[PDB]
């Protein structure tokens, strides 16, 4: 069996589509069916806490904040490519949207394994992903725009 | 060492960028600088012969057709996901390009290894790529708009 997982835009608290996570021999294939995102490419991780609700930093509100960082069980406090093992295991390859604002194309995480990723949150972010540290944090994806909470 | 590929536009016969080709753990990278490409999800595949030269059928001339079908060294004789074994070896993940006609976005296909490669050609497509024959036959990508050849 699969997962779904239901996704939530942070911004409205709609719903915008779901994910399906599936184990695979190659590591775990993540199908989303979303709408209504912004055309374009999408930072989309795995983050630490099993929660999409907002946390708050100089009395400011940070939307998805409650995640936490990206998921990195092996500590190894870096942003990188989905192939690479020095960095969070919960980076994924970045999300497609089209010009009508659907998601629809599948992609392929290597590393992971869907038994681990229970109690974890998947982000969807509003600036890309370039999987480095340079010359933007995590990538430069910014923003947490839409999340679920997986299990 | 990895492999670097020149992309050539089949209708115009113009260079639209390179394609670098990398081994890793979990197969091979295609890292695309691509230009001057309609926006949009591409197919992307590996195809048996290595020419990107056009072939005629009827008298009507077929761009790219020297490139035969997709590289599927197993028979399988059916398209599909890159990360399923019974369909042709040559199935990529589909080829993102921006709006403004820039394809940058790396993609990994876990079965292939970079040695093999040497000898086929990369081919991009009009149309997109579900990964199946339903309901279109290799995907619904359709006419050959860029190619390259491996090595
Ligand atoms: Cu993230
Ligand atoms: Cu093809
Ligand atoms: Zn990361
Ligand atoms: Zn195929």
């Amino acid at each position: 069996q699969d997962l779904t997982v239901k996704m939530t835009d942070l911004q409205t608290g709609k719903p915008v589509g779901t994910i399906e996570l599936s184990q695979n021999k190659y590591g775990v294939v993540f199908t989303p069916e979303l709408a209504d995102l912004t055309p374009g490419m999408h930072g989309f991780h795995i983050h630490q806490n099993g929660s999409c609700a907002s946390s708050e930093k100089d009395g400011k509100v940070v939307l998805g904040g409650a995640a936490g960082g990206h998921y990195d069980p092996e500590h190894t406090n870096k942003h990188g490519f989905p192939w690479t093992d020095d960095n969070h295991k919960g980076d994924l390859p970045a999300l497609f949207v089209s010009a009508n604002g659907l998601a629809t194309n599948p992609v392929l995480a290597p590393r992971l394994t869907l038994k681990e990723l229970k109690g974890h949150a998947i982000m969807i972010h509003a600036g890309g992903d370039n999987h480095s540290d340079m010359p933007k944090a995590l990538g430069g994806g910014g923003a947490r725009v839409a999340c679920g909470v997986i299990q």
